[PDB]
């Protein structure tokens, strides 16, 4: 018996995840072989021979209604009480749990220590009041000037549009029915344009030819820009500098915010020939032990990945050695937090949004 598995591809160090999963799997099932494969939910559906895999929850509704996944009954979920409540709830559809939460993500406002004025900023308009508009298109921005932020790519901008709308309306929704692309929401568009105005056009739309997703974090640590909005994982790349930066959650408006989080969940193929064994592996990949092992440094010169876990036990175990995880645990335990979900017609809607958003954003 060989199981085909795919870990989440977009992390600072996927090799650390692959080694943690293999190590933990072998402790319970040394005879069942694992064949690790490359798979991305943003540009592909689940292959028929891919047994276990990790996906971004915006695609969960589509996969469920298409008959691709195998639901997890209550007796198929290990230590459900340790999993953050909002994360567990965001993994349900048609009354069933369709995925096991592994990683969570959210943009944060990074500023340098000593710069107390930015420490008080709570939303993008207050940020604009402090740093103002960019006055250069150079890449990267001048030393200690402007905002660093990745807004390159269609789905990123489409995602940002939909998260902002929920803040504008002040009511959470899983978007079972996606919104009209014609009468576009003005408040949301003005907000997205403010971010571009603060960061510069070319700098905000830049894509490195080597595909380094954490390049803006390296520019910030070197002295570029005054503020940087990016995921928590950006800190692994900062390395030694991670201790010198400060960070806090930032809203796209003055209101109720409703903190939204991207959630990467572990699911099982409805077509798998090994249902219980597959469910056993899904639990291992999402267990507190393998996630802690994947986030911790595994060789000399290595730094923590700084990814957000979905179980309480991981934050507790990483805290002593890495005090940064204490502030991340606090952000993640807010009562109002929610998982970012999109309707069953995501793919088509994304195609349509690509023909109208760039023009609206200038
Ligand atoms: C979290 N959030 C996003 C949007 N993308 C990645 N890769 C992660 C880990």
């Amino acid at each position: 018996i060989t199981l085909k598995v795919a870990i989440y591809p977009y992390v600072p160090d996927p090799a650390r995840f692959q080694a943690a999963v293999l190590d933990q799997w072998q402790r319970q099932e040394p005879g069942v072989k694992l064949e690790f494969t490359d798979w991305d939910s943003y540009s592909a559906d689940p292959p028929d021979d891919l047994d276990v895999f990790v996906l971004d929850s915006i695609f969960l509704s589509h996969f469920v209604d298409a008959g691709y996944l195998l639901p997890f009954g209550s007796q198929d979920i290990d230590q459900a009480e340790d999993v953050l409540p909002f994360a567990l709830q965001g993994a349900k559809r048609n009354g069933e749990v369709y995925g096991l939460p592994q990683i969570l993500c959210t943009n944060l406002l990074f500023y340098r220590k000593g710069d107390l004025k930015i420490g008080q900023v709570d939303n993008i308009y207050e940020l604009y009041k402090k740093i103002g508009t960019s006055h250069s298109e150079q890449i990267p921005p001048p030393q200690n000037k402007g905002l660093l932020i990745n807004m390159a790519g269609g789905t990123t901008k489409a995602s940002m549009y939909l998260e902002a709308l929920i803040d504008v309306t002040g009511q959470y929704t899983e978007y079972d029915l996606l919104p009209p692309l014609d009468p576009l929401n003005d408040k949301v568009i003005r907000g997205l344009r403010l971010l571009i105005n603060m960061a510069g056009e070319k700098p905000s739309q830049y894509v490195p030819e080597d595909g380094d997703a954490y390049v803006r974090a390296s520019w910030f640590a070197q002295g570029s820009g005054r503020a940087f909005i990016g995921y928590s994982e950006s800190m692994m790349r900062m390395g030694d500098y991670a201790e010198q930066v400060r960070f806090k959650p930032i809203s796209s408006s003055a209101g109720q915010d409703i903190p939204l989080f991207y959630s990467d969940v572990v699911s099982v193929n409805s077509k798998t020939a090994h249902p219980e064994l597959a469910k056993k592996l899904a639990n291992v990949m999402a267990s507190a032990d393998t996630v802690e092992q994947a986030l911790r440094p595994q060789a000399d010169g290595q730094y923590p990945q700084y990814l957000l876990p979905a179980r309480h036990q991981v934050y507790e175990a990483l805290m002593q050695d890495y005090p940064i995880y204490s502030e991340l645990a606090q952000i993640v335990n807010k009562p109002s937090n929610r998982v970012f979900r999109l309707g069953p017609e995501v793919r088509t809607w994304l195609k349509d949004a690509k023909q109208v958003l760039p023009e609206a954003l200038g």
